[PDB]
């Protein structure tokens, strides 16, 4: 049914369940603009698929080449299964078109289905080799943080009544090598030529003549090559090709809008915005240093990644309360941070 | 079966499905008018598009052409099948209404599919982009509530034996800033507009002559061409189609009766009222100032959102039970409340 | 459907699950790379079944033979349903290409089953007979690790306010013995050889002539024989023999782009790099010796085993990010160490 | 699909699942040659049956019949179905092989899965009459080895600061008695001879003529006997009898590669190897005998089932350690064992 | 599927399902030889009935009956249903062997399901009426019994560093009571009955002429009765008869087998045998008196169950474990138990 399609394909959470395991727990690993691209890059070409033969879209074969009259029903039967398999069969079958489209019309569910694949792939890479080593990571700076902040405000409720920056300096280091940002990169970049090359075949077979699904088809190999009562050829016409086209221009035009959103997710560092430290600097357990910023390195990752899953972390939530308490500058930060008295 | 999904889209907990996580615990994220809008605009076309093929509703194909009587039934099946892929091909079928009012009885039901997953959208991004802002601000400002109720009592129970309002600042800064509130209209805008959309849509469709859905069908392209035992033209007609206007009606109904729901929605300061802090004011801990309405700006919205959650607040609904009280004058706010005794 | 095959087999976690049972908890015991060299290897052809019978794809049965138009609709299923028993005896059927195609063109779909059974065997001789040995090692390995952080940081703090190298001449030990390693290149061998041997039927019948699925049958046994109203010989096809070849051909060319990485798995001290424990030098309760590399030996298995599955280790983390800060080599290791304080 | 029987018979945990109870918590009960040899020679004719009536294998009916042409489709059906189950009445078949192989033909599936049973019985009996009597003694030597290497540990810690050998003793006991030993030998002798005559049968059955399937059969008893208009006698064949031959051959060469597995099976004391209590033999709390070997016993059996679940005993883990270590012979056994500090 | 039928009914747990509830936790309440008896003779004819109309054991309808090829379809399938519908009415169908065989041959399923329930009621009656009455019983036994065990050893603990026989006084109680021994003994002779009657009856329908299957059967009631294209006579067969009756065969040798069985459960004192509680004898605070044995009372089934229960009694584990000890006869009871340690 359609609007089963319609549930398990926009409405249930396909391909937006949580990592199943206690490793990352409520850590995304994948930024909000990309799991969406992935989710709709993947799962339109099969909701596309599902719709194209449900069941009240259907008429029911895929093909129908109208035996002459005299043929019986088992005839017709094989008059279409044949012309069925002989799309692949060039010397069989006559198209105005040409060979070409009746190959792509028999398999764009599997076209379809391959691109599907092949755009879930990049995202697979990077939940398999690059999401456990930036998991662990941000984990840790988190853990630290929430440590600074607690050690911060001990310190200010000892004055009411070691200091070595370690996350700081890891993020220093972050800074230098880049080998999770060509990850990404890459896995965005692959994203995005896949995507144009569907693009490109979508376009094309919407631009199909529409009348290529008409072709004329000849059973007369092997022994029915000289045989008498069978026509010279027959009019097959393959059912349900302006459906594959009606839907390729929706994925087409889908894609296309889909493109930018991948070409501007490439740009890392330009999206790495609204310093998500900045907030910890009015801490005195932490020193006054953001150090985050202008570079193709994995620190702007790890930026883009911590600016994601910040809030889960409950001294930022705390620090950014302050914050934006301070824009009216009433009071102090570290009277407010003592009042505050939320250690975790 | 239809009692399927009749269970499966109003009995069931379609769309009303909380948030699977534990970041938000309670908290709804969604006004419950949003929440019903939202249910109704997606399930309704999809209730609506699993009706119109109910098993006992359909009697079978789609479309039927009546080939002669001479025309074997696969012949006949042929026609069938070319005639619905046909009515894409605007030269082989001609039609008094059009060709448009063909293509929309073919693919109503993706129609309202489309207009579902539109509709589904602004929700969508709701749920995803300012959801987590404003539930990481709600929850904070619920624990802030029942830590100042907590030490609010505290020291009246001393007293029968810092200091520093935070979430009023907090929500004093809420009234500058108007991000969340133009994303919620912005969203409810979008969720108008598809609803003024699909109401135009559904109303010319209803509009068609109801006989548009018979056309006449013609196979004679290709080496059908000039043959002469098939006929010039069949006599086809869309089944399902008086359906597809009856149930296209009803949602028109029912779209037409959810646009003033959304446009009052969309006044998110008018329906800003029961100042849901005033009840707080009672408190010697708790500044006496509401300071939350008259605003296009994020500080309506909280309010909102406030009170919608805020009967999970124990300390919220103790004050409120003494408010009530209040109405008759008997006793005393400060002696009724450590009368209470409900820290947590 | 398509979608639902895509989804159950590369969308699902198909043959990723973790073995369901609490002796090996988040310990992999499957390299990444074997991993999903087993998942692509056995999914693939599974994937690829299901798909050449998709509903929409298959038109209808799998063999169609053209009885003569006097043959009634039951006349016409019989020659059908004996041609298809009938491409294993050879008498009945006389085909150009031979009676091998016919049998390899209705077998197709068990002899991928049969590869992919055969793929999945090593897989699971390697989580029965091997990974529980490796499992209680790792696990093993992992405590001692954690343990001896725990003590090097105890020392340390009582510095700021036994001994012996256990695991360092376990690992020591495992530098000797060899059954794991020649377990782990025996099963990896097996999965290549039935690798090749896959490419090699594929690339054999995707060689096939295309018209092999084409063979001429005669209903002719039995009282049969001699009689007259049946004619001499039928015209049969296998239909979805052009799907099989289609799909025969992107199981090589995955087979073949798969068969490099096995042979890649296969030298295991070539892809022990990175050494793991060399983080682990710096403490003074761990004797300064990597002491991993260089053989064919269970040591070099258990490197790979330990890279993959020391990321679950919180002291080796906290050594990384220790030994990453060394590298601008600011501060010093014990001083940042005793400033951690991430016993466990 | 060909798909979900593989899935569901070799990579679903069939036949493997652990016994659902709290009276086995991570016993095996099974030796994992005997679990693999029930999971083949069950799940193998299962797979077999599955595989011989995939719908992409199977063309349609069982059995064809060619009636006259004159014969209606009803006429048709009803030819063969009365020859479908005229291949037991043997007055009206004839057939050149004789009625033997007919009823093999017709009845293929029962007699496999009557074989799948007759194979799972042995494994049952096994699980129901002796798994519980062994496994309560296994738990309760696993438990005294454990009490004994604390008991050893914490004297050896007294010292860098009773005595009975109960579990040797019962193990003394155990070499005594041989009840649980024929149990064994006796299940897996049934599961011999069982398989034997499943390849004796199956080698029977790939042996027939492969024309046995095609039968005369006349539709002439009763009312019908002196009809005219109704012919003499029919060429009936019955389909899929060339796939239950291949099939059988498949699993005849499966069951004569078992057949030496469960032989080898059958010789418990062979078997018995690598003692596992030698490791024990280092602990002073811990007499020095291993004591365990050579004979047709209990002891035997259950030093099998020790060397199994003998992983899951830390203690047992912990000794293996320091025994590897030993190899080497650089410090001693009581000092690395006081190191160790691993009671539980 | 068959192979579907055989997991459900041979290797699901089906009848296997220990009682979902905390009242019986452990305890089995049904003994395994009755536990295997019930399984067998209810599951045996419901696995029969579905092997009876496995998808590829049934060529398709129940019965065929041949009408003239001037019938239409329609026509035939009305002379296929009424005669279906007229094995019960005498007058119509005229039948060699009779109208009884035809009675049977239809419902057979009916039939073999009524035994499946019938013989699946004593259970019922077993389980709902007297074993929470046992279980109740024996639960206190076992609690009783690791009491006085706590309590043996805690007084042995106290010479190394009230006194009433409860439970043996409570087992001289039940020597006398017979209640429960005759609903045990009642609900076997039920299940004998029963299993006695489906022998008969199976041998009576397996001993059919294999030819009352096929029946004369005339459609010439009401206004057909002197119509004259109808003939006057069909010649219907009863398809899956045969199969019944080796179906039939089946069922009565696995019960003529079970019969004996359930006959050797009857005599239960004869089964009371190994006095579990002699182990407990070596007890001081255990009175030395077994008083177990020789009678049709109820002491006789709680001795049975309590041998099938005691294994989970870890007091018995222990005191069995020092029981086969003492067959060596090297040390001593009390030494030993001290030595044990095993309170709980
Ligand atoms: C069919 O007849 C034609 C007559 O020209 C001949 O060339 C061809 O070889 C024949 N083919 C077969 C299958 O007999
Ligand atoms: C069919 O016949 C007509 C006769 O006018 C001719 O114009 C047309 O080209 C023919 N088409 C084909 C397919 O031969
Ligand atoms: C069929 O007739 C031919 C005539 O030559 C004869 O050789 C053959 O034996 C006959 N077979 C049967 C089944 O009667
Ligand atoms: C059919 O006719 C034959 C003629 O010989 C006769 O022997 C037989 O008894 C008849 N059977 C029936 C059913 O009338
Ligand atoms: C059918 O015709 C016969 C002629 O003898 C007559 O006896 C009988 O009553 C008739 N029945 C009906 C239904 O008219």
């Amino acid at each position: 049914a359609i609007a089963q399609l319609a549930t398990e394909y926009v409405f249930s959470d396909f391909l937006l369940k949580e990592p199943t395991e206690p490793k990352f727990k409520g850590l995304r690993l994948e930024l909000a603009v990309d799991k969406m691209v992935t989710c709709i890059a993947v799962g339109l070409p099969l909701l596309l698929i599902s719709l194209a033969f449900a069941q009240e879209i259907s008429i029911g074969t895929q093909i129908s080449c109208f035996s002459p009259s005299s043929f019986s029903a088992r005839q017709a039967a094989f008059v279409d299964s044949y012309c069925w398999a002989a799309v692949q069969q060039k010397n069989s079958l006559q198209s105005e078109s040409g060979n070409l489209p009746l190959w792509l019309h028999k398999f764009f569910p599997y076209i379809l289905l391959l691109f599907a694949i092949l755009l879930y792939l990049p995202p697979l890479f990077w939940r398999f080799a690059a999401a456990p080593h930036i998991c662990s990571d941000l984990k840790f700076i988190m853990e630290e943080l929430d440590k600074v902040y607690n050690r911060a405000i001990k310190a200010a409720k000892s004055a009411r009544d070691f200091k070595y920056p370690i996350v700081e300096q890891y993020l220093k280091t972050k800074k230098n090598s880049n080998n999770l940002i060509i990850k990404y990169i890459s896995c965005r970049l692959l994203t995005l030529i896949i995507i144009l090359l569907a693009c490109i075949y979508l376009g094309y077979y919407f631009s199909l003549s529409s009348l290529s699904d008409e072709f004329v088809c000849s059973i007369k190999s092997g022994i029915l090559r000289n045989d008498s009562t069978v026509p010279d050829q027959f009019q097959c016409k393959l059912i349900a090709v302006g459906i594959f086209q009606l839907l390729s221009v929706i994925n087409l035009v889908v894609y296309v809008l889909l493109a930018p959103v991948v070409v501007y997710t490439l740009f890392v560092p330009f999206r790495q915005k609204t310093d998500v430290l900045k907030v910890y600097e009015i801490l005195p357990t932490f020193d006054v240093l953001h150090f985050k910023s202008e570079g193709y390195n994995d620190l702007s990752l790890y930026n883009l990644f911590l600016e994601e899953n910040i809030s889960e972390v409950k001294s930022y939530k705390c620090l950014k309360v302050l914050e934006n308490i301070k824009s009216s500058g009433q009071g102090i930060d570290p009277m407010l941070l003592l009042t505050n008295l939320g250690m975790i």
